[PDB]
């Protein structure tokens, strides 16, 4: 139930282990005055400062004057910081408000369109995300609410997702998570670790092209829907066939281990694993760190669940692009649909307590 | 780290509160009876593979490569993690397979009640299944395999996540909160209180329905909150609506959480005042409920609540008159009742031989 460091040269919740649990927002600003926005930033960075080590928001959740509504709404009392991170990033949309067009990165890229799609505008975009992960559920949705009502007024909330549990990892020496397909799911990502591949593959760079971005990194988020009554009649070979690894020990094809090497011709050419490793795709790595969702029933009598896929990359255009168009004959396409989408910039860390949120873009 | 399948009660009910709720309301296809008691039998097997961390059926994985998989494999390398199935029977069941006349007297539908906005499609339900567990996808992955086994004979109506602490960093003694920011849980029935349990929570044989003799009736109410309204009242204003304050949520003028309350001390139609026994002729519930948050509202607003539970011996003379009692609750101006079902969830099953609903099937 152990905080994560708050700042540092980055921000946390990308390279740092994967939590069990997400609670992911996308907020639409209703302010145009830039002032007003930083004078927001600010205080986001403060909550988010007490909310990452178990504290109350401003004053604390009971205490204050009985005529005055508690600044923290409480729901976190007694509750642990449970590695609770908060990582913002700014939409392209963003960039069209407070003067800052000339600021937009080029390495954060609209995406194509992509074949079977169907993307619902509604739960796609946003101007800026907050991304919460943390062990205990409560603690990442207080984080999230205690912001946007910090920031009501000045935000709204476009389009949320919870994420049950995860299906990505950082963390190579410990098990590696299972989506709802039943496979392991972040065997070949990159470890926490590895600075050399964050710098390499993660980690924006000054001379890319935008100073202010220098430490930060690029999310793609993508709502997967995955077609569950198709997939669970389909055979145990078909199901393997679809990755590339087997289903028990997700060793690939041929192997014993999870972790032995892929021999990629030995997988069907239109295997997922295949179709996606870097070695198909020019050397395109990325760091994925999604989750599992279910929202329900689909009022056709089944369960209605999926994966929240988000993809960390030093640029879009140079990862998850080229994967994506990869994938254009993948084997899985059968039991997925693509139905959100959105991306994000997100900056460098908080540098200390007296940094914030956006510092870099804003000055 | 497991908690027992087999008993005279069905666990989930008195058996210590996990951490995750998955439930299920679902709808009956089949006409035929007999394909329904196969039905109860496979998953009660299945439940009892669940219930002890293991996968249904032949596997997840090592079987034959033609044939699809017999478990989904989304728990493989998980705990049993608290894990309790417990199943309910509701009043729609009763109309088919013949057994309009062993519908329990005590299963009685819930009236209309004031500002009620039920969804009828998130409502009713022929069976439910409670998933709980400590561990989410363990919760899942038991719902999403019942309902595959039974495709073909039920369809999943609807079906509700939800969350109370996390106990690998909370103390278990230590009551949750709900998202209003308030303890929940202070003033219930305990599993340790056998006595209260056979007052307040089992069926008798007596009572008039000799199939449910250790079984309970169970009250579903999906209650959304008006968050950004209540985050917007002060501190009095929200410890004036329950009758307890906030940080500790000891009764008005009280110094403990645990110190029992003085009903006159609070407002007339503070939450707490209207739900005390006192306030209902005795009439006491063992709750047992989880709080939820679906997404965003298409306004902006955060789509959460209380996915609200309660077991009793007779719905009559527990949630009916408690719920009528807060008619007038201070409360009413900050939650609403969405979504609404009862059932009928049968005794234990009592050993490795037994199945769901042999009580009432025969
Ligand atoms: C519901 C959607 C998806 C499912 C169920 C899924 C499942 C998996 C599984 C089971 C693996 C093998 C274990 C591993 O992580 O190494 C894997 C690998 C991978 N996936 Fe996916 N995946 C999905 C979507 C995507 C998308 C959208 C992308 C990128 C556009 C992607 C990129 C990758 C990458 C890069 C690998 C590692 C390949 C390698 O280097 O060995 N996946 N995926
Ligand atoms: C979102 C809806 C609700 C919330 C936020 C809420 C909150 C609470 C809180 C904070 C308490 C005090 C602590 C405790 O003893 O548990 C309480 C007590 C209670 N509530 Fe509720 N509750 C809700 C709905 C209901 C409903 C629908 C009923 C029953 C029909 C109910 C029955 C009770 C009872 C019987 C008590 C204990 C009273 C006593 O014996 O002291 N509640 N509730």
């Amino acid at each position: 139930g152990s905080a994560v460091p708050f700042h540092g040269a980055h921000q946390a919740g990308i390279a740092t282990p994967v939590q069990d649990r997400l609670h992911f927002a996308a907020f639409d600003v209703t302010t145009e005055d830039r002032a007003a926005f930083v004078a927001l930033l600010k205080e986001w960075t403060a909550a988010a400062r007490r909310l990452t080590a178990g504290h109350a928001v401003g004053e604390g959740a009971y205490g204050g004057l009985p005529e005055a509504p508690p600044d923290d709404t409480g729901e976190a009392l007694g509750l642990k910081p449970s590695r609770l991170t908060l990582t913002i990033g700014f939409g392209p949309s963003l960039f069209t408000r407070f003067g800052l067009a000339d600021l937009r990165p080029e390495a954060l890229a609209d995406l194509p369109k992509f074949p079977g799609d169907n993307l619902d505008r509604a739960r796609s975009g946003g101007d800026l995300c907050v991304q919460a992960c943390a062990d205990d559920p409560q603690v990442a949705v207080h984080a999230i609410r205690n912001l946007a009502r910090i920031g009501f007024g000045k935000v709204v909330v476009r389009w949320s997702q919870l994420g049950f549990g995860k299906t990505s990892s950082t963390t190579p020496d410990k098990q590696t998570p299972r989506n709802l397909l039943g496979f392991k799911d972040g065997t070949r990502n990159i470890a926490g670790t590895e600075k050399d591949r964050l710098d390499r593959f993660v980690w924006a760079a000054e001379k890319d092209g935008t100073p202010w971005m220098t430490g930060g990194s690029y999310l793609v988020a993508r709502r997967i829907r995955m077609h569950i009554e198709t997939w669970d009649r389909a055979s145990l070979q078909e199901q393997e066939d679809v990755f590339g690894r087997d289903k028990g020990e997700g060793a690939p094809v041929g192997k014993a281990k999870e972790r032995d090497e892929p021999f990629l011709k030995a997988m069907k050419p239109d295997a997922h694993v295949r179709l996606a490793h870097p070695d198909s795709n020019g050397g395109a790595t990325l760091l994925r760190r999604g989750f599992s969702y279910t929202d329900g029933t689909d009022g056709l009598g089944r369960l209605d669940a999926g994966l929240f896929f988000l993809a960390y990359q030093r640029d879009i255009r140079t990862g998850f692009v080229p994967v994506q168009r990869n994938l254009a004959t993948d084997a899985l396409n059968e039991f997925i649909q693509h139905v959100g989408s959105a991306v994000f910039a997100v900056p460098p860390g908080v540098r200390d307590a007296d940094d914030w949120w956006g510092s870099t873009l804003f000055g």
